[PDB]
């Protein structure tokens, strides 16, 4: 990877419906030599593909909460408690961190009825769970983790 | 938004690179209507955007950090706190929460010197600051924010 | 339920022994359609009963009691843990609270022996709780739960 | 107060619409006799009044929250804190306590919205307001604070 | 007990070295009836007895410590876990606190050893113990518990 | 200080009420010599004094609570603040921990009106304060401070 | 021990590398005696040897880790886990505290991936381990444990 | 630096006082060489000096306790306090450390008194200061710094 390749990732991260020719009007080069470096940087791995980013609001996704989980030590019973936790429907981001030491877990629900059956419910009966904390989400800042250079 | 815009969602939230021919023969529907479908979601802000999913290991975003920003109570000092925070380089992810009561911050960096440096010694000078926490994330067991329909 | 139903609770919830017909002069309508209304809403269950409000301290009522309680986890353990705090006789509320993820229990006694031997003897022996904090209430600042419409 | 009234007291707390005769009937007494110790005990202030008792979901009263206050030591900032605490809309408790030396506040609201802008962003501004931590209620399992007579 | 009595506690609670005579002369009643009332006051328990103040730098009981105790639930374990505190050398003073809700334990020792030996590695084998945290004085501004009336 | 120093004042701790007599048949020494031992530990400054020990009960100490004091850092605002809660009334032990570097407070109180007005008011108000917590004693398993040699 | 081994102490800890000559045209005595004093200052064990003081950057010693250790209290857990501590690879000092009552263990590690592999894994799987929690420096501000004379 | 390099590190490390001899007939290389080696180690700074290595009990440093600063925010504030703390005798050791976002101080002193008066109060008065825990070391199970080739 090379400064090129960089200018190139910072407009895919952003938008990655651009022409060739206007991404190639931009940072000035052919476009047979741009369509080739996007080409290689998804074989390379550092593209590992192209999603479209849903509003969640528009999914009545409301029930937002960051939940920090404590693991029983012993093994073996932690990495296996991170794998349980990232097959939970609704979890789409699973941490283990340091600090704390504990897992720290995005989840995101229509309601409160949804987050209890699905997440709550389900976490209490997980044996290696010691104990979990939740914060809810009541304001979203900023989030946007597709943007990877600034 | 009906069942049929649910199935359109569901695909293009994990490959947003599909023919729309393929993704017509799929479920079943003109690629006409599911143009004419694709098109009014994103008018209607459903789909907000196409973005490249970069893997961060290959950018060296090594230094992975979640933390917890207690802020000084006084007006005010909270909503401007928030929009601070959001604005330092290397910070994707700013909530306010429940709980506890304060913002979680997500951040990504290169080294720890780089994290110092731009968001360590940052946040230290910020006024509304009480103090911090740091949680620094070891293993990414999950990540996958582009996907809100389970 | 109308507007007209708002203003019937938001007196009723402070005294529920007005006559129908005070209550009739005061937000202008028939008597009989005021009655109407009244004997529909208990039917919906919106008015589940009436009650007198009796002071406490006249029944001295002195020792006041908030506890935290931290379950086990598994099952199961949980709800179980619920029934068995909210069946214990002084204890008025009993609320799985998020957060911290545990339960707020609400028990009022006349003295610290009653506390001791009705409350804290019994919890300290059931088998799903892991532990408990209570903080006591040395002034009562504000409790109007009869107030639902503000 | 004598035994005849706690048997008064313990009906009235449960329902306070049974017809005297009924009373009557169960405690054997004259409907004068009862009537009479009735019209007292509200004199002496030990019934303090009638409510009706409405069922908070029937008004979506769907976000509850108990929050910890804690508040800046100095005089006085302390009693003015309790004050101002009780006459923010949806507050129907606040209790000052021992423990952890601060006030416990119960508030109910439709939603998230509502608990941000009626209760969150106004307690930010409180000045001799130090730090607060909410503990989101999900579950109800009990709450009977009308009964006193157990 | 009357005021009388206060007046010779309040004395005897500093000195009890004093004269009949002396006291009598202070608080003018005859000495017989002086006598009198301290006697009954040791009948009747108000007075447990004289103890002679020792100083405890004069030992060298120069480790003080105050250890917090938090026991594992269930029965029983808790009483139980009292009176095993209580008897071990060293340890003056055990109470079981609300708050926390576990065992504040009093204790002296010449040195760290001592300490280690006959407390800490004592209380670490005790099967009831969950997790014990200790405070070292460093200073004592003021140890007078022989003060009852002020 | 020798062997028989000690015999003397592990006797005298308990009861300073024996007869020279009755102490001198127990140790095998001549009460000439006893006194003057005695005489002497009291020049010394080993004993600094007899006490009445008086049952607190019996004086309706009822509420006992041990608060931890957290002060403001600077200078100076430390040991000026031991001393300002050492003159307390119905405060008899003040200590400087280490640990959690701040106070430990004994007090007594017979309700928990005279602990708020006496204690809890009047420490709400210094200013040298930044936050205290109290915790409750439900029970006194062992209370002797008394005793210094085991 | 007299005031000349400690001028003699106070220069050995920074440089051991002097020239006896040097050491005694500095302290004033003969070379003779000088050498005499180090040899027996060894002998008592007072020098226990002498190192090659290394730079840790030097060797990319880069994760620095201080971890606090909780130990589930039962005999013998606590020494034994001590010890199965002191032997892990990267651990330079494990100690045990009073406070908080656990161990602190400070590590070093050129990479995060060797301290989870080396550190933290390890110490997941030990039985007696109730709970670890780390504080990772991301600045030395000072680090000379040789210096013991001030 | 190369694999011999380590071997002579992994010895000097331990003693730095045998003789080239000796380290040479150990590693199999002319003196010449292990000579030039180890003075370019210390021309490069790998090396960066010899050290007696002294018994901390030899000198009565019994006193040992690990102190936890957390920093008042605002600029500035921060890297102040580090050089103030590491300025103060009996201080070898000052990390800045995540987690927690604060400062860990090692100090050891001879006595209480010794660590009262040249750690306690002075880190008292200290401005920058928000507030410190500090956690004394009952026992060093382990602590060869010196060790960093394992
Ligand atoms: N986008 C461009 O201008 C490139 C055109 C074409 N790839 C070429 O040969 O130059
Ligand atoms: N993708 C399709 O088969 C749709 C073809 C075209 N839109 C039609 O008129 O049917
Ligand atoms: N309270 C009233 O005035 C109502 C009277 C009666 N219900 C009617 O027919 O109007
Ligand atoms: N409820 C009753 O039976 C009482 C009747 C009436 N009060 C009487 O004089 O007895
Ligand atoms: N101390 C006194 O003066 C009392 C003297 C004696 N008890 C009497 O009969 O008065
Ligand atoms: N108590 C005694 O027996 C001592 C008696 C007296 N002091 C003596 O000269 O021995
Ligand atoms: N270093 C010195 O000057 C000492 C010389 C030699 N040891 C002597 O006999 O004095
Ligand atoms: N230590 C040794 O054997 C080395 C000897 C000498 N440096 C040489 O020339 O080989
Ligand atoms: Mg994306
Ligand atoms: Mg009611
Ligand atoms: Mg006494
Ligand atoms: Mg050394």
């Amino acid at each position: 990877m090379d400064e090129i390749d960089l200018r190139i990732l910072k407009i895919l991260q952003y938008n990655a419906k651009y022409s060739l020719d206007e991404i190639a009007r931009e940072i000035r080069i052919p476009k047979s030599t741009l369509s080739y470096r996007i080409k290689k940087l998804e074989k390379d791995g550092v593209i590992k593909g192209y999603y479209a980013y849903i509003n969640p609001a528009s999914l009545n996704l409301d029930y937002i909460v960051i939940t920090s989980v404590k693991a029983k030590y012993g093994k073996n019973y932690h990495v296996e408690l991170g794998n349980k936790l990232a097959q939970i429907p609704g979890v789409w981001g699973v941490y283990f961190v340091l600090g704390d030491n504990d897992f720290i877990v995005m989840a995101r629900y229509k309601t409160r009825e949804e987050f209890m059956e699905k997440f709550l419910e389900r976490v209490m009966s997980i044996p290696e769970v010691e104990r979990t904390s939740a914060q809810v989400v009541v304001k979203i800042i900023k989030e946007s983790p597709n943007i990877v250079i600034f």
